[PDB]
């Protein structure tokens, strides 16, 4: 029936291998956790070299075979899409709760109970994570500046956090506009290699990477009337193509983005009745100018009307580090935002964009949801804390399941230290005996001086939504895993 | 889960495999360093052969494999980009600075620490750079040209970077206009054997190698009126044609730029008229024409008017070395210019242009940032020097970071002189007492004479910026590889 | 990073393995060199076999691999271009530099040295011969006659290079105009077998190797009026295309050359109107007819006119040896002349058009540079025995590469009595003490006799330029192959 | 730098194996040698076999690799071209020459003097032929007559030598008109088998081996009107086609030789007109009968006049062995004739074909140069005889290449013997005493009885220009190939 090749074992056989694969996920990752964690070198499909410690970004670029080494890639991509930081924590996490879930299989603890015991031990994990939060102000600048700047940490891009976090903030509070909901597909992150990390800004409008498609258009462009036109001006015959170049200026339109090309033709006359014009424009781009001029993407340029252009105090061709870009700045009401990154290097600024790109989503996440957490594994220490005690209160066989879990949850705090050069096992021992002394808010990992300090004092802080989904992601997807003792692949 | 044939390695082992590639570069690169510095010989996908010494060049046509290799490849683009020389100093410095942080990991001193000290010792090194920083005149044509001719040294060109640097300093001086910002792209390097180096010489104007595409046509036009189309000359039919050729001459276009073919017709038609006219003529140089003689390149000939036409008080069809080239000159204000190189063989003259390519460049940065330092590695011992009594400071684990950062800069003086033929270890004792003792102003290495003497009282000087991206890029690329602790490629 | 297959060689091994490759191109070649030197047979990719002394054709035809042994084929065409002859002379002292310098390096003497010492006695071998250099009468005949016979032997076809000099001396005079600039392209070289060597002819006008499109068509044609056709002359209908025909009658031709067809049709009716036709004439002979006659080569036959046509007193069809040909000749001021070669066998004459080659082009030489200096290897000899004294006056490690750069130099002497069938050794011990006794036009080798004698006195001289740019091509490839250490080759 | 699986040589290796390709050549051909030489059976690409003794033939047909080998291809093709007969006289000769050249290179004696030597004494040998020629009258029957039977004699077709050479002279003078200048080409050789050689004869005017398009067609036309057209007779629709037939008939034309094809239409048309068709008529045939009748090959149809029209007395088709060709006999003044040769076979009448072919060749040969020699190796011996003394003469190295020289012409006298039956040793010391004693005129090799005799008494001749051509392509492709040492082939 089976075909011959394939391998298939039954038992704590089936348990041990499907396990194994998702616990190597989880020692590889491991790595890149923590305020001092390290970083991976990725390189895609066409040679292009990418320095990042998003977690996410490593399981999604890389090349997983097995199912369950494939579900803690799940676990990272529920953590991007939700929170942006933390998938590193969550795939970790589920896959030392694989690990410790296997030790328990070999004592011969059958999966009826595994499976109950992680439920429940995750269950009380969430509402540990809620009981401990602390209540900050949704919009406040200072505790979102925090949340930002331990977000870019573990990361090369650590350098200048404290730039980074300043913009980052300022980039969801612009686009986010009531209190609220933050969609980060409003605040764009571009990347320029050349002087530093602390010349980045951001630019309150739109920033494309494209240029005039002209040499005789002008260059800046003043109280601009922009046009969005996702059909291509290309037109046989002169007349055609001219009709609909003076249909652009006759809706008294100065600025140009075409989604689509632009006739060389079309270029010239354009110059001539000083319309500045870009052609193949990011569809999502034109999508940003229309949320940020207020200008409406128009389909036959026969439609396009005075009512349909948007506009921009500023629309100007700058050159940074030689490649010209067009800047769309100081919108009346833009709903859109772009954060250029300078960077001594375009892997260095690579990284940086992968440090906003986590920060500038759980900036967000605190302002939909007004709780956060002390970081540096001090959610996890509460967490085993309880946990072990949790796991005495139940007893019977469930008790060695929520030990598991409960133990697990410390691969945080072990990590943090391992990759900081810090000893992990006498860490865990002082922070995890400060913690049930010193309080919650009075303990976890200081990776940047390798001692057990105040988190929260100290401003090492993340918001609920990492820590929780992190949970809930990371131990859902265990339980769910401990379920399955049969794989059955496709040829 | 991982593909057998792949290879993995972890701890000391990872981090030995790949940085040991990165150093390979260097050791490779290392032998195209300072005044004295060898050549290479490149072979491209064609069978082209090209003499050079451009350490950016190098990297770019070899084919390397290893990521980390490959990053060494971003220090030289970057150095390029920004600088044009120090190309093979910024990626020997990064090389180096990986050696000794392999042999810094294979003391047992965490990843954690090597990333903290080279990155206190690369922030000092920038301050040190612009410490010792004088301040020159941005247009002053001496220390120009001393910029011009330091950069020339170490190639085959240098014979006669006297008259090269002049010419160079000028070509940067004409285009330039204001004070400024200088763009090497208004410069071209146009090359031709024949004759020698010193008869090399710059045209006011654009030359380009291209001939009048008919016998009839004038082989020299006066007070000429240029018109630049990049519509094909191309008509079925004689009459419809011949429209076109009449169009031209009725705009009063006296000389004829065509970017893209010229029929036959058009060709004879044109001669009849008195219009000299040039066929697939580069559209980049169609660009250096307009901004030359402030012709403006037309897209239909029958938009063509007066009013597009350009001014050169000459345009002639001229041999050299029986190749005829075109040179338009005695522009009104060209904001191009063009530098025909000779030299006694088309190799030679090869590496002449990537002297002058790299020489253009950095008198550019001067001008821009009107500080300059002492060269022959007297920027590197300081550094060392200093840091040396930084890593004191620091302390701790930091110290034998720092300590390896600063005994690697040492890579230049070293190679300096081993190359130039003189013994590293004597003269590097000599040189960084003669630091200590004498001043800032007053050490490095002299190649030329084979000893320790005064740099910068020999007007042997590079541009600030050359060493500082040259730190940057090179220091900032192994303190972001020291994060890296896994390479994960896609199949 | 490198592919395993490939080798790779450091240090005196990359320079052993590099330098012998260009070393085994001279030892090939070296058997060509001298007024007695021996010929070569080269077989081409379609099978025609070449019997050849001209060492630019040799190199250029034959497949060379290793870049080093490809850079003195640079050197042969740039002496080929500016030249003509010497092409071998300046391989072979390119090689033998590189193998002194081989020997150098297995000394230990440090490559900053080596590149040094030949630049410097490369400087000075350049003003050596420049002051030895003897002004001479740039139209002068006995002295254009003498290069003229010199250049010509050491091939198949001196055994009537006295007849050859008269018409090649005869040939750049015709075609030069004024005082002066000598382009070998207005002086065409045809070959066909029969008869002897001494029947070769030069013709004041074009020969073509075409013949009359119809029978019917007149085979002479006296006080002619040649039109120059680039469209082909192919029309669909009869009535079409015999206007055509009558627009070349109506303009007043009477000689129709057509570079590219002619319909069988047209043909008919040009026999008719008493027009003479050939088709498929070479677009180069097109411009030597334009040049000659003084014809105007047209696009559109509408175009053609009575203005457009040239004069030749005589055109006529005529065969030789059979095949039949046409002769334009007579013509009143033409620009462009026509050798026609005759000789026993093809393979004979297609050497006696490489010795005529040559031959009109170091005539030309001398006529724009008035200096001209002794041949048989006199120079050499002047330049070792001056530049070993030079190397003892520079002393240091300089005079070793001197002295390598010298004792190379004498290959010439070396190889022209070793092919000459005298012993090299005794020879160059008797002439380099005659030179040094009895001056510098009282030496070098006379392989005729086959002893010392006086070169100028015998009428063996070459022009300054044969051996000033065999010099400088040869001296400058091998300093700037002495600055290369490392070959990097693009897969 | 060269290909493993070639093969170099050097020194005397180099010109043994190259010398001896040629050599085997010359082993080969030297069986065809003679009035009583040998035959070859050569087989094409096509499974043809052909009988032939012509060493031309044998050496374009044969596949020979060598390039030296391939140079006694040329030295034939040379000798067939300008003489016709003594193509393997030359072949021989240059194949000797270089084997006692490469004897003479194995004495060690230096390449420069092989050269020298054989230039020496192929410069005598030429005079020699010169000197002993004796002047004959150019059109004189008789002297005519024995140059043809001496050409055709050493073939299968000497056999009826005697009524050749009759048809063959008046072949020549036929067409020759004026004394004089004879073009081969104007004489057709046809072969037909049936009846014996004997049967051969002259046509004159033109024979070809076409038929009549259709059966309704007139056999036989007297006071024939021929036209000569180019355009295929096929057109579209009855009107139009029939109207092309209708002109013909319209110009007075009876007869029609279309060079490409006739459509039935038109053949049945024709027919009904009383016009005699043929198509798929040879382009050359069509200027035969041009030639011939005085007709004009015309283009268009409508072209076709009267004035285009030749005049034949007789067109008519008749059968020969069953096979239908059309004569064209009885023209006014033919420029052109035709042979029809009739033989036992098909293979015996193909060896007619190139005894005719030869010897109607050099009968044209004397008739331009009114010089003639005796044959049957008589020339060779008085070569061999003088340039003994003149090697005498001569000394020092040059006597040991012109002993070479003479020895290798005995190869000759000797192979006439050989092949013809006769002891080589014997015959040429009677043969070489005989002449040195009797005289000029005296001597040679009779291989008919098989002794030395009288050639010139007894009509034993061959032109100068046979024995002229044959030392100077064999001579100086000896003198040429002796100065190349290197052999060169692209890949």
């Amino acid at each position: 029936v089976l075909p011959e090749n394939m391998k298939r074992y039954m038992g704590r056989d089936a348990q041990r291998m499907n396990i194994l694969a998702g616990r190597i996920i989880a020692e590889t990752v491991r790595s890149t956790l923590g305020p001092k964690g390290m970083d991976k070198m990725l390189v895609d499909d066409l040679g292009d070299v990418v320095v990042t410690n998003d977690g996410v970004t490593i399981l999604r670029e890389m090349s997983v075979e097995h199912p369950a080494a494939k579900m803690l890639i799940e676990v990272a991509k529920t953590q991007e899409k939700e929170v942006g930081d933390g998938t590193t924590t969550a795939v970790v996490v589920a896959g030392e709760l694989l690990r410790k879930a296997e030790e328990l299989l070999d004592q011969n603890v059958h999966p009826t109970i595994v499976v109950k015991g992680y439920q429940a031990a995750a269950q009380k994990a969430q509402e540990l994570l809620k009981t401990i939060a602390c209540e900050v102000g949704a919009q406040d600048k200072e505790i979102l500046t925090k949340i930002a700047m331990t977000s870019i940490t573990g990361k090369g891009a650590e350098k200048a956090k404290e730039k980074l976090a300043e913009i980052i903030v300022e980039a969801v509070s612009a686009v986010v506009d009531d209190e609220g909901k933050v969609d980060k597909d409003l605040i764009k992150i571009e990347k320029k290699s050349g002087a530093s990390i602390d010349d980045t800004e951001l630019i309150k409008g739109v920033l494309v990477d494209k240029e005039r498609v002209s040499a005789q258009m002008p260059k800046k462009v003043t109280d601009a009337k922009i046009a969005l036109l996702n059909c291509a001006i290309e037109e046989t015959a002169s007349e055609m193509l001219k009709d609909m170049v003076a249909e652009i200026k006759a809706s008294g339109a100065n600025v140009l983005f075409c989604q689509k090309g632009i006739d060389d033709l079309a270029q010239h006359y354009l110059a001539k009745e000083g319309i500045v014009a870009a052609r193949r424009v990011k569809k999502s781009d034109m999508e940003k100018l229309a949320k940020a001029t207020g200008a409406n993407v128009i389909t036959n340029i026969k439609d396009l009307s005075a009512q349909d252009l948007g506009d921009a105090g500023l629309v100007e061709e700058r050159k940074i580090s030689g490649d010209s870009m067009i800047f769309v700045e100081e919108c009346k009401h833009p709903k859109a935002v772009t954060m250029l990154i300078r960077g001594t290097t375009e892997h260095v600024i690579e990284e940086v964009a992968r440090a906003v790109d986590d920060a500038v989503g759980v900036v967000g996440c605190t302002i939909e949801d007004g709780r956060i957490v002390s970081g540096g594994g001090s959610t996890e220490v509460e967490l085993s804390m309880k946990l072990r005690e949790y796991a005495e209160g139940i007893s019977g066989r469930e008790q060695l399941a929520v030990r598991a879990f409960a133990d697990a949850l410390e691969v945080i705090p072990r990590t943090l230290a391992e990759n900081a050069g810090l000893d992990a096992i006498e860490i865990l021992v002082k922070v995890r005996a400060a913690h049930a002394s010193n309080g919650n808010k009075c303990a976890g990992l200081n990776v940047f001086t390798g001692a057990v300090e105040d988190m929260c004092e100290n401003g090492v802080v993340e918001p609920l939504r990492v820590k929780t989904q992190a949970i809930q992601s990371a131990a859902e997807s265990t339980e769910m895993l401990l379920r399955i003792d049969d794989v059955i692949a496709a040829e």
